[PDB]
């Protein structure tokens, strides 16, 4: 970056909001993944959408790559500046607006996290359910297509994003469903909102998200259930889903993960475990609990260990599983897998994954959203090239096994830098070309987060 170009950026956002300092660039050059690249050439903090547009236009027309940056909690290298350029940190736009409690909807800017929104909504009787473990930007969650523990009942970001405000790569402003619009369903034209959910910053910059809100449950019960084997826990999960029990949360931890979480938080029996949560009235809960206990008992599950204080720490421990695993070997980093398969194939692939972790000399823990047919294998790495190549090979083989079972290589984390070859295998040549044609019409010069997804 030329001094002329830096001065032009400063003319848009203000001198304090542009930095070319190495330490600041390095802090914005990575996420929570093990990937690393040269850092961006500058970091810029726009203060409003007009500034986002003008920064994008300046970069685009000068041939400078743009890297959108929310809270930097992604795990696939989405913010890594593989071709340099300008990192646009969006978190100074942090306002909640257009709260429509009667319509179950709200508009948030990129600096708003789920915790901030739900704190704003205290006493409204409403909440936002999609819950990554990290304190992530809600617009970043829209960009990655995030889900979480509550998605089995309340949906993913794709289910709960009603509208998006997007600055396109050349600076034009798009409201994907129309400015100010919010509604339960539409057949009007092509659905542009779904195209930008899960686009990971490669099609434009999300500067606001319109979110579906949900009623707070009448009553809540959480519990844990320990099992003799991974097979028994995952068989119970599949049978709970096939019985159509509307569980609010159903999270699997293997024995390694449960021990890690105990040590980093809980004193649950070290065994493959389900964390469960149920929502309803006193009267629906009793029914759901009886039917779910009947199924878990059939598969060797323990009596439910029941859990505001204790369920809050139960789910905080789950949400920090990433850090619990890293803490097993301080100094390590980690890669996470994220496959999602048809639920009837989930027992095969989890049990196979457990066996393969046992047979390898990698250290790995298993956790995740099995109600969705989804799970994470957390593989620790010495930041040891041969161990790194074994971890990459393990993750590729697990991805390809998921694809062989009719599934997908990522249920929620995205593609970033790590899964680009798996995506090509997953959708094939016509799928790849079609995605690339979409990328090219919105980003002709290829400057919108280059090197990611495709
Ligand atoms: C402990 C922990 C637990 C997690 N649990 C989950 C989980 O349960 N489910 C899940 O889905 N993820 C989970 N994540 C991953 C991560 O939190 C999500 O992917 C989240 O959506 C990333 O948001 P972010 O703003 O931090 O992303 P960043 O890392 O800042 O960016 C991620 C990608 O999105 C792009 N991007 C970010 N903001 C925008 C924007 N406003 N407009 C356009 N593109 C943008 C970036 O360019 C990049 O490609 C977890 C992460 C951690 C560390
Ligand atoms: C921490 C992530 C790598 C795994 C995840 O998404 C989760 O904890 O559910
Ligand atoms: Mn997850």
């Amino acid at each position: 970056l030329s001094q002329d170009f830096v001065e032009a950026l400063k003319a848009v956002v203000g001198s304090p909001h542009v930095s070319t300092a190495s330490a600041v660039r390095e802090q914005h050059g990575h996420d929570e993944s093990m990937h690393r690249c040269q850092p961006p050439d500058a970091v810029v903090w726009p203060q409003n959408v007009d500034q986002v547009s003008r920064v994008a236009s300046l970069c685009y027309n000068q041939g400078v790559p743009i890297i959108p940056f929310g809270t930097g909690t992604g795990v696939e290298g989405g913010v890594c500046a593989v071709q340099g350029g300008v990192c646009i940190n969006l978190t100074h736009m942090d306002q909640i607006t257009e709260l429509n409690t009667e319509d179950f909807s709200v508009v948030v800017e990129p600096g708003v996290t789920r915790k901030a929104l739900n704190t704003h909504l205290r006493d409204s009787g409403l909440w936002f359910p999609v819950d990554p473990g990290a304190d992530a930007s809600l617009c970043g969650m829209a960009a990655t297509g995030a889900s979480g523990t509550n998605a089995v009942r309340y949906g993913t970001m794709r289910d709960n994003v009603i509208n998006l405000e997007v600055v396109l790569p050349d600076g034009r402003l798009l409201h994907t469903a129309g400015r100010g619009r919010h509604y339960r369903k539409s057949a009007a034209g092509y659905n542009l909102t779904g195209l930008f959910v899960g686009s990971e910053g490669t099609l434009g910059i999300i500067t606001s998200t319109t979110l579906r809100l949900h009623p707070a449950p009448e009553a809540t019960v959480a519990a844990t259930c320990a099992f003799p084997s991974v097979q028994a826990a995952v068989d119970s999960t599949v049978q709970i889903l096939q019985a159509a029990v509307p569980v609010a949360r159903i999270e699997f931890l293997d024995d390694v993960m449960m021990d890690a979480c105990n040590r980093h938080s809980l004193n649950c029996p070290v065994a493959p475990t389900l964390f469960l949560e149920f929502h309803g009235s006193q009267q629906t809960l009793a029914e759901q609990l009886q039917r779910t206990e009947a199924i878990t008992q059939d598969n060797g599950g323990s009596h439910f260990s029941w859990a505001a204080e204790k369920r809050n720490e139960l789910w905080a421990a789950r949400h920090n599983a990433w850090y619990a695993a890293l803490a097993l070997s301080p100094g390590s980093k980690a890669y996470s897998t994220d496959v999602c398969v048809p639920i009837s194939r989930l027992p095969e692939i989890l049990v196979e994954t457990k066996e393969e972790i046992k047979a390898s000399k990698l250290t790995g823990a298993i956790v995740g959203h099995v109600g969705d047919g989804n799970f994470h294998c957390i593989l620790l790495v010495d930041p040891d090239a041969e161990e790194q190549r074994r971890v990459k090979a393990f993750a590729e083989n697990l991805g390809r096994r998921a694809l062989a079972l009719g599934g997908t290589c990522t249920g929620e984390h995205g593609i970033g830098l790590g899964k680009r070859q798996l995506l090509q295998e997953e959708v094939g040549p016509v799928g790849v070309e079609t995605m690339r044609q979409l990328k090219n019409t919105l980003d002709p010069r290829g400057l919108m987060n280059p090197g990611k997804v495709l």
